[PDB]
């Protein structure tokens, strides 16, 4: 409620840049000493995007480094793992993390090729008959089925620990038309996708944290997690007025640097949370309107 008042004030004064820059100025600064060790330089996609030591995900091998952060939202009681798009040499590490952390969903917000460059390795199989074996981490990954919609794809993957022969279903939610440094095309399209992730059960507290990534794992990934956390806070309290979006973002930034990369992504987060509030507060039919407005079919 007060977020909507604030939204119109900021819009009327045209001060989204200033609001966003103040968040950048106030954001936490913690050491990333492990990420900057020389032996880990080839495990980082971007020189300037590193996990803090205190919140980094540790692999359970005896080099434990992956560029990934546990965003542990204590008040909302939901956690997320935000990570970079894996590199050709860290795809085994990526799936090892998925296994060890007991995640059941992977949210991919980027394409492997963007703006003429490779922003993420091809870390999952594109054909049923060409499964992937990660020899370094003793994991096998098979495409089971996929559901291709107009702007996103949902894939059913089977991940097998070859040491124990345990298998798990992993759901892959792949957003197709959300470029870096931009907001999604519409709140409807974004919320339709977010609530597809929610409906899957992948965010259940009975599972490990969902894994969310884009190329760097901070911009689109931070936008996704900020919207979800704000909606969850509002949901637990049944009180949209009680949510302070900038406070929530600053809290998320205690766990990973740079979350939300542009002022328009911050503005979009307000838009998405204000619209999603309608569903949270009991206008259930609005979810059907998002699906129609998203033209997913
Ligand atoms: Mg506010
Ligand atoms: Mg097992
Ligand atoms: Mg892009
Ligand atoms: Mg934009």
């Amino acid at each position: 409620m007060e977020m909507e008042k604030e939204f119109e004030q900021i819009d009327k004064s045209g001060s989204w840049a200033a609001i966003y820059q103040d968040i950048r100025h106030e954001a936490s600064d913690f050491p990333c000493r492990v990420a900057k060790l020389p032996k880990n330089k080839n495990r980082n996609r971007y020189r300037d995007v590193s996990p803090f030591d205190h919140s980094r995900i540790k692999l359970h091998q005896e080099n434990d480094y992956i560029n990934a952060s546990l965003i542990k939202m204590e008040e909302a009681q939901r956690s997320y793992i935000l990570t970079q798009g894996p590199l050709p040499n860290t795809c085994g590490h990526f799936w090892e993390m998925v296994w060890e952390q007991k995640s059941r969903g992977v949210v991919m917000l980027n394409r492997v090729m963007e703006k003429g460059s490779l922003k993420c390795a091809q870390y999952w199989p594109q054909k049923e008959e060409k499964e992937m074996i990660f020899e370094d981490t003793n994991l096998k990954l098979t495409l089971i089925s996929e559901d291709i919609k107009s702007y996103y794809t949902v894939r059913q993957l089977e991940l097998e620990n070859l040491t124990t022969q345990e298998t798990r279903e992993i759901l892959h939610f792949h957003y197709g038309n959300w470029p870096d440094q931009t907001a999604p095309e519409s709140p409807a399209s974004f919320l339709n996708f977010l609530f597809k992730v929610r409906e899957s059960g992948s965010l259940s507290p009975e599972h490990g944290p969902v894994v969310v990534h884009c190329s760097a794992g901070i911009g689109r990934s931070g936008t996704f997690c900020l919207a979800d956390t704000c909606l969850l806070l509002m949901d637990k309290r049944k009180d949209p007025s009680s949510v302070d979006i900038k406070k929530v973002l600053l809290e998320m930034r205690k766990f990973r640097m740079g979350l939300i990369q542009t002022a328009d992504q911050l503005r979009f987060s307000y838009l998405a949370v204000i619209e999603g509030a309608k569903f949270i507060m009991g206008d259930s039919s609005v979810q059907d309107q998002w699906k129609e407005l998203s033209h997913e079919d």
